[PDB]
């Protein structure tokens, strides 16, 4: 009597945006 | 008879963080 | 009685990469 399991769920949801990047290099000298 | 399916499952885990960003853009001259 | 919940559904995607950084600094005299 007890019916078989569900189907499965749905992919999650994507991911979060990563974090932003170092800061770009020292510019040149003056 | 046999029941019936169960519902389905939960939705998924969501997704890792993305990678960092690029550098931003490079510094001034001095 | 009705079966059990379905199983988990699969991990999401990674997410998207991040912004570009700062503004890198002013460079030496």
């Amino acid at each position: 009597p007890p019916g078989p399991p569900g189907p499965p769920g749905r992919a999650g949801e994507p991911g979060l945006q990563g974090p932003a990047g170092p800061p770009g290099p020292p510019g040149p000298p003056g």
